[PDB]
């Protein structure tokens, strides 16, 4: 009964729009956006995810620079690579594939990225800027979920929204995006006393919990919008989502099927960030 | 009527002593005294008063003070260079800029020039982002102060339903990030919120920062709730009437802040606490 949000189709529309914009730039003599994607180590998951990023990068016609470093690359060498990419005016976005080898300080390395080239958008400065209602580059997964909400044509102003999975990296950012978008926002987490009462009052539910069946379909308010993205922002391979779909779908006005498009939306908004950076932040 | 009163002025005075006693300990032990550079640009009467308050407190706890009372016409570039020198001075732990600035300066670019490291006010986007991701560097001082007020009640914030009334306010978002880190379930409301009463009346903890007299009705307060009413002026509270209807709220709340209360002293006290922390933990 609920209409379906198709994140995969919206991510494709978004890649298509970015590719066309890039074609309008290149004919106009404007610089093509550059994206450096850095991989360190052997992790099969990370090789697959990085591969999807670069495939999406090529489709959209960005200038791209691959850096497939070996796992024992020093922290300092990696800093010098990030220092050099910041000072390269041909590069608009710098991506450091996660997770990184144990010896590497994850936070130090990621925070070395100029916030205006941090197209993932989770650099602390970027989240802080979102927090104070003037984002530089928005965290791409939350941004991607706002795009999902936008496709429903719903008016978020005054909507009671609930974010389930505060502990997740997307959770706080997601809350800041929804507040920016006009919603009253409740954030819940593992220690929330009565999740059912919070969810049942919500016009909008965003769940990123990685806990199958956590949100009962009975908790969903009639007419609610339900976004179920789990904890993997790069690829959704779940057979069952955090929300119990059947009943949820009987009551929601809009729902994301599971597995859904969180990965493609995340990559699309990542590219969208790279383009914006080029058009707006780098001259 | 029946609510234990949260006294922010007492707590702030108590906190200034501790900073003072710790400074005297460092001074007795030959360790470096924390340094605070306080910048004032222009001559706005309220801004002069507020820096005065900051600098009285700064001298009370025995910090090294550097005062920059600059003229209102001071160039943005000249002010940048001032910030640059202060950033690299090992004697200076905290760099503070009194607001508002004259309108001709890009106040964001200047405030962001400060190393989050020396941002003792704590509202640098980096600092707010670090707080957002559960790994705070220097905590925004007004929200930190509200967390201290709450800690003094002895309450367990874990699984409490908290509501922050004032998203508009510069404190609102950081308040929410503080409350979440403290383990509350947190709802943030603002001018487009529907049924504000329903959100407030479900809350075990209400933090209001609206600058709107009587906005939150005392009848909306949950029985046994903790109620913090700090208005929208972080440096002073001169309201005759608060955001919460005090008389009725006091009959229902377990703890409540009187109004006019201690948001200002608490804010300055936590700013000073961040300077000490900077000195003891972030610098040499």
């Amino acid at each position: 009964t609920a209409q379906l949000i198709d994140g995969k189709a919206i991510a494709a529309n978004l890649r298509q729009q970015i590719a066309q914009r890039v074609t309008e730039r290149r004919q106009q003599g404007l610089r093509v956006p550059g994206l450096a994607v850095i991989l360190v180590g052997t992790d099969p998951a990370s090789q697959v995810y990085v591969a999807h990023k670069r495939k999406d990068c090529e489709e959209v016609g960005f200038l791209s620079q691959a850096y497939d470093l070996p796992a024992e690359t020093s922290q300092d060498d990696l800093l010098a690579l990030i220092d050099r990419l910041n000072d390269d005016p041909a590069i608009d976005g710098i991506l450091v594939q996660l997770p990184l080898p144990a010896h590497l300080d994850a936070s130090l390395l990621l925070e070395r990225i100029h916030p205006d080239k941090d197209v993932d958008g989770f650099h602390p400065y970027n989240i802080g800027r979102l927090a104070q209602r003037m984002p530089l580059l928005r965290p791409c997964t939350p941004k991607g979920i706002m795009t999902l909400l936008a496709s429903t044509g719903a008016d978020l102003y005054g909507m009671d929204a609930v974010v389930v999975g505060a502990s997740n990296i997307v959770g706080r950012p997601m809350a800041l995006e929804l507040l920016l978008g006009g919603c009253t926002v409740t954030v819940t987490h593992r220690f929330t006393r009565d999740l059912a009462d919070h969810v049942s009052r919500a016009d909008l539910v965003v769940v990123a919990a990685g806990k199958p069946g956590l949100v009962k379909g009975e908790w969903i308010k009639e007419g609610a919008i339900v976004i179920d993205v789990g904890i993997n922002r790069q690829a959704d391979g779940r057979l069952v989502g955090d929300v119990e779909y059947e009943v949820a779908a009987q009551r929601a006005s809009w729902i994301t099927p599971v597995p859904g498009g969180v990965g493609p939306m995340t990559r699309a908004c990542l590219l969208e960030n790279t383009l914006h950076a080029a058009e707006h932040l780098h001259d």
